């Protein structure tokens, strides 16, 4: 088991990059925002005394020169780390990230916005590929009840039994997106409502996860990678996850995939060595490794976390930290003094 | 002076008003969120031994048949009132309304959405037209030092002295509009920071009274009514407000104003006995009267209240009423059984 | 049924008795403290249209000059009321009053303190004499499960089953008194927690209501009129409360009782119409009427309230107003202005 | 300086110090309270990678078998450390601990119990000895401007100043003893207000430094080692502290010195090296290191932390950890899953 150390260090990670990354809330720019995040994230890491594999994050290490795939991350992943670091250190651990989770909502000012990762050891994260992905989440009375496979409408019957509320009552989180008039139609002809959101399904699917917040569940299509790291937080929480990787662009609709074909699409998988296209991933599958990590800091307004706020000489932060190993939930506020 | 008892009153009347709408949150229905409001609204003002006039609400009498322009509420409006009614219960009185302020923020589930309410003492509050509006909020510290007249890069430095904040560090709230772009883009060439949202200013006026929003100004052009019930709040909190007609449609640039001129809008504005079209209103002048009255309640989430939120037999709200009479600023959270 | 204004003006009535007996916190004077908050309650009460009888308060008209058991407080009891008040506020109530529970904790900074009252219609509130109570409270899931005649030891192993607690987790407030050795020694021996209190078993009981304190069960003896209180709040909120008189000064072992004789107590108790003595009364029975109101207001912490804060120019209350006329309960956070 | 990573273990330190001393919460045994504390924070410690000197403590080795004075503490304490430590882990610490600050607090249930400790390099510590000690602390904006060697009237009037308040606004927490007679009624003719602890000055002067808490001042006598604990947090926010050591046993008025003589008690100061018996100690000289670590959880309710609640399978603690190092002062809301 990978060092304790790790899920207390991981508070400062999240927190360094949610600060880094709202120095460009409301700026308007979608890429300082996402450098600002992904370059305090990785500094903070290497401080960290852990050996560690980026497996979800800014992309192939053509694509994205910080925080790619496969990078190396923590001060143990040095070739000779035996002099700095413990047995314990050296454990080797997967690590996914999105150090700017809703890059728009943070340009714009838009509530949503948060620094996130999750940590397993090896082989205990799905590497997804940069596809998109049907995802359902779900409180954790509904946990193995629900199904990502029914109709929304029988999923939400199911929901309201779980949760022991009637179904108008229910709030389905969904993304405003073409690809979703359907679906969105279905739940209100349930009865049910829908929140829409622009961005930013990780808060989301997170915010199922508690009471007080007034979201019931995820329902949907989003990005593959970003699902893992919510899945991650679910099997920690003990909320329903699942995911289904989504490959054709008819269903999809969207001009990142305008030029793209199913068929390509397929081949594209087959060479990630996925054999099964149409898998549908339990929570316990995409994140599967005996002890899972997962830290939250808000850029911007959420309904677990404040964005950052500054002030006259420093910022504050909110952060929510989970650890497998240690059994705890930890709300974190921090005063930084600058 | 009117009856102190109003100024409890009204409490109820916001949080009877945000829940009737919430009962419409995310079912994508802004007629019906609209209505419900409305309804539950005037419904519960009607239950008050108060002698009210409707002078800003839903429409002109024909325009709208529920809290129109000049509608009587109150218990004490009745021909017989004298049979009911304390003389300081007959002093009359005007009201503005905005039941449900940012109908579409309710229908899709968006942060901002809140019941909302304004009263003076008869001729206390402007009666202001169907009209865009120029305005500008700010906090107290702010108060007669920023102009509406000057440029947002000098309202911005000025501004940054009043508060002791960097520049880079204010937050403007404006309006995602074409009209805005220009403004916008000041804001950003003056270093500041732009939180864009797609309705629902008077949420965003009101948040920058306070301290802990991290919400520093509201700059650009809304609605002239709800610019009333904004000047209101800020005279009773002591908050910066000034509001300045916009009739001319090549500056709005709306679909609502396609088929009108400047010319005809100027003949409109006179129709309505106002002779000077370009005039500046203070907070003073908007809401003029000796006494002021202001309630909100959250519908969906704010920086200031959360929504309504329901539960297996009932609703928690959470409200703001603010008594210049009382001089209290009073922050309600209630538990509704039913 | 009464006018359903009361249950907004008495926010107000605590308010403003908190806020004047808090202006002799830590100040080491008991009777200034007990005097200004009668003081403010009154005067509050008094610009209420109501037509109040004051059945628990200060004392007798000979032993306690304001708010004397008998009373008429309210606009309506004015021999020409009918040319002021509607036949609504023309109904007759009873008022039970505790204008500074605790005086001795707002003396000497101590948590704890509250300004408190409760309201019926005539008949609903039991106008205790000045006697002790044995008292039993615990929470809505223990109402009629566990019983004042139950041994303390009993009582606890019937409140685990209905909360889901292990008994070595339930807290029992007792106060710190010589004529509980024996029962706070018994509830050790049951394996439960012993929360020793040096005054104001209110705050206590009312505490028991909600989940959030730490506190699960009231017992022992305490005053009967604030029981009578304590009984209306359980009533309003669900939660279990029975009180039953204590006359023997061999029990109670106090200096108040020390030339007291249980024969002399219990003819005292013949002359106020009591002809059982030893009768144990339902909450329902305390507080007995169709409508019951309660109000509290914070003057030291508590587990529900913050104290009153005083700040340059003003002061912060919070409160806490519950209705049975309108199914809300209702918490008050109020920024005073001077 | 030392490794960082110790600002962040610390957090765990006082929470599971803070869960075992609850686990007698209302129990009646101080003993049992202290020894769980004790000994939950002693292993807590014992797994950091930290070379640590216990220099304030339980008492003497003789006199108190765990965390006592001068017993090594992390696991770089053992004599092949060279093995398991890296340099920035082997640099030596002096470490002030109170497991249970007011063990008699947690015993009967009483708010202002916490466990805390405070971290610094080698003689960054006053190891003061088992002796009272006369205590000043005040908030940030009073540092330096007030003085111990003042009159109590005096510093009130500075305080004034200071914070912005009237006179009679000011809170001093005073610890009610006998010795304070004179203190207290000076306090209460100078116009301001006199909180009483029975036990559990250090939350007392740390709520000091925060505004919020309705604290603005802590005089009198208290425990010198207790006293360096507080200074230490003082100094890492910036607040007020000053401490002058008592020794003569007709000042302090207690059982624990009747057998104590004035000139005994000043020989052995002389025994412990200290040859300025009436010096008196600024914040910076009683906690006179390079860095300064703090940290505090709450074990029964504070003003500034939660105590420890329990529920079925697990605990909430509310933690505040200060750093100088990474200059952040971090509120920590943890759940622990048994
Ligand atoms: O291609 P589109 O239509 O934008 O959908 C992808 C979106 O990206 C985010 O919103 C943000 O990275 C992310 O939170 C979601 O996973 C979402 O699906
Ligand atoms: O005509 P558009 O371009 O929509 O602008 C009017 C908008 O209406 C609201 O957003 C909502 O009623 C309101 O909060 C604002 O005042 C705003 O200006
Ligand atoms: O005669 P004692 O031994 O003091 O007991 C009476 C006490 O009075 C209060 O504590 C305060 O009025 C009150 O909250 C309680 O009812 C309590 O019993
Ligand atoms: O000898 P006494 O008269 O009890 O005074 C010592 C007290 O011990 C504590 O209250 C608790 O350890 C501690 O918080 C204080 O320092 C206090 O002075
Ligand atoms: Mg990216
Ligand atoms: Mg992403
Ligand atoms: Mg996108
Ligand atoms: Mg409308
Ligand atoms: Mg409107
Ligand atoms: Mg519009
Ligand atoms: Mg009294
Ligand atoms: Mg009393
Ligand atoms: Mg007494
Ligand atoms: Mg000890
Ligand atoms: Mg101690
Ligand atoms: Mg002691």
């Amino acid at each position: 088991s990978m060092d304790n150390v790790i899920g207390l260090e991981i508070i400062e990670v999240v927190e360094q990059a949610a600060i880094a990354s709202a120095r460009w809330m409301g700026k308007g720019d979608k890429n300082m925002a996402d450098q600002a995040a992904v370059d305090a994230m990785r500094n903070r890491m290497n401080q960290i005394h852990m050996r560690g594999r980026i497996v979800i994050g800014e992309g192939e290490r053509d694509e994205a020169p910080m925080l790619y795939i496969g990078e190396e991350v923590g001060i143990c992943t040095r070739p000779d780390a035996a002099q700095y670091c413990n047995p314990e250190e050296l454990i080797e651990i997967d690590i996914a990230v999105d150090p700017c989770e809703g890059t728009n909502l943070c340009a714009y000012g838009q509530p949503g916005s948060m620094a996130v990762l999750a940590i397993s050891e090896k082989g205990g994260l799905f590497a997804a590929p940069d596809f998109y992905m049907k995802k359902l989440a779900a409180p954790p009375a509904a946990k193995g009840k629900v199904d990502i496979r029914n109709s929304a409408t029988e999923n939400l019957k199911i929901l309201s039994e779980c949760l022991d509320r009637a179904i108008d009552e229910l709030v389905v989180v969904v993304m405003k997106r073409d690809r979703h008039n359907d679906l969105i139609q279905e739940i209100r002809d349930a009865g049910a409502r829908v929140q829409l959101i622009s961005d930013g399904d990780v808060s989301a699917a997170l915010a199922c996860a508690f009471s007080g917040t007034n979201i019931h569940a995820l329902m949907g299509i989003g990005a593959a990678p970003e699902g893992v790291i919510s899945a991650a937080a679910m099997r920690a929480l003990g909320g329903h996850f699942q995911g289904q990787l989504v490959y054709d662009p008819a269903v999809v609709m969207t001009k990142e995939w305008a030029n793209r074909t199913r068929e390509g699409n397929l081949e594209e998988l087959k060479k990630a060595g996925i054999t099964d296209p149409d898998k549908v991933y339990e929570a316990e599958e995409l994140a599967s490794g005996e002890t899972v990590l997962f830290a939250a800091c808000g850029i911007t307004p959420g309904m677990l976390m404040k964005g950052v706020r500054f002030f006259k000489g420093g910022a504050r932060t909110q952060s929510l930290v989970i650890s497998t190993q240690s059994k705890t939930a930890r709300f974190v506020d921090t005063i930084h003094m600058f």
